[PDB]
């Protein structure tokens, strides 16, 4: 029941310059939460970053399967980072403690 955390949640990410596009894979009978996903820009510029719809877990709107997210970068500094944090749980009643993911950014003049 305790796999680990990233096979549980396989995280990947893929740049195209201005395009980023961060995957979660997502095992059965585990979900991420919504409102615990976090991301944070160093050295760079990102859009808002709009959460897709999930399904409900009983009052908390949940993850499963994959989550997709777009995110687009306007500007990025040479050696800057986006860091993804998020948190999920096994229907099995328990939680894995928050995750931190440093992606590395491609550098993107603006404009």
């Amino acid at each position: 029941q305790f796999v680990p955390a990233d096979q549980a949640f396989a995280f990947d990410f893929q740049q195209n310059q201005h395009d980023l596009n961060l995957t979660w894979q997502i095992k059965d009978g585990y979900y991420l939460y919504r409102k615990q996903i976090r991301i944070t820009p160093e050295h760079a510029k990102i859009a808002d970053v709009q959460l897709p719809q999930g399904v409900w877990a009983g009052g908390s709107e949940i993850y499963r399967d994959r989550l997709t997210l777009p995110v687009t970068i306007n500007q990025a500094s040479a050696g800057a980072t986006l860091t993804v944090t998020y948190q999920g749980c096994a229907d099995a009643g328990f939680c894995y403690p928050p995750e931190t993911k440093t992606v590395p950014l491609s550098e993107v003049v603006a404009n």
